[PDB]
């Protein structure tokens, strides 16, 4: 049966914080996964590592990883010192998932994340290169039993991999067994027809699903088709990660990098943002037939 988790930066304006508050969080709200953001891993000491792995062990919660990759370390860039800075970067990446007990890492994986469309850009010498990067990049990862999910965004946010067929062509070409689509109800909502049917097509192809409304507030405030999705993953049979992404809460580099210029969440307190999680949560769980 599915699992179900939330990214932290759902409380958070900052992407590098301590994770320790968030295990025992999910853990009360009756989730089965924290996603974490790998800038919060990599430069993390040892002893914080080993820490967050044995918390997430004590409270039977999975640990994943989201990343955006910023332009410096963009492994789909024509300039091979980028590509291999890029390369160095997730390796270092991986070796703290492996110490923290993460399997799975999610996001702009690539090429870089937010896109900047002020400069040029060479949509098919930047796949090339992306998928020769993300080749290597999955042999690394064996040696962890780390899966990469290639996540497939919105034209404004990267230029690469807009819908499900471009995804799903790209993970075929890629041809590697631990390389995966992920997925966004948000980023779905804007590029294809049909969002179910987008669910459908990616079928086993599909390893995560990231799930919020049209603006990113939590399930049930918003007019996602949520009996549609949850139908199509019953007819996919998914039993995968459903993580929740909303983003309510403007300022700080997460607002910025999100590009939410008001405030969504009514200005609520922690608490109020916990209860809504735990009625979203409740409201996925009937929606997706559990
Ligand atoms: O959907 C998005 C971005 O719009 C997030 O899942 C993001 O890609 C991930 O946090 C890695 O940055
Ligand atoms: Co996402």
């Amino acid at each position: 049966s599915m699992k179900y988790g939330v990214y932290f930066a759902y409380w958070e304006d900052s992407w590098d914080v301590d994770f320790e508050k968030y295990v025992r969080k999910v853990k009360k709200l009756g989730l089965d996964i924290l996603e974490v953001a790998a800038l919060g891993l990599v430069n993390l000491p040892e002893q914080k590592l080993e820490r967050l792995k044995q918390l997430a062990e004590q409270h039977d919660i999975i640990l994943t990883a989201g990343i955006g990759l910023p332009k410096e370390y963009d492994v789909s860039s024509t300039d091979k010192t980028v590509r291999r800075n890029g390369i160095t970067f997730v390796k270092k990446v991986m070796d703290a998932m492996h110490q923290a007990g993460i399997h799975r890492i999610g996001g702009t994986v690539y090429s870089y994340w937010p896109v900047d469309y002020s400069g040029p850009f060479d949509k098919p010498a930047a796949r090339k290169h992306s998928i020769e990067s993300v080749r290597e990049l999955a042999e690394y990862a064996r040696q962890y039993n780390i899966t990469l999910l290639i996540e497939t965004l919105n034209r404004f946010e990267q230029f690469l991999l807009n819908d499900a067929e471009e995804a799903v062509a790209y993970v075929k070409e890629v041809n590697k067994p631990n390389v995966k689509v992920m997925l966004d109800t948000f980023h779905m909502n804007i590029e294809e027809d049909h969002i179910a049917d987008a669910i459908r097509y990616t079928g086993d192809h599909l390893g995560q699903l990231h799930i919020g409304e049209a603006n990113r507030k939590v399930p049930g405030k918003g007019s996602m088709p949520w009996t549609e999705i949850g139908q199509a993953l019953k007819d996919i049979r998914y039993d995968g990660y459903v993580v929740m992404e909303p983003f309510v809460k403007t300022g700080g580099q997460v607002g910025r990098d999100i590009k939410l210029w008001r405030d969504l969440s009514g200005n609520a307190t922690e608490e109020q943002l916990d209860r809504e999680l735990a009625e979203s949560l409740e409201f996925v769980k009937a929606a997706f037939g559990e």
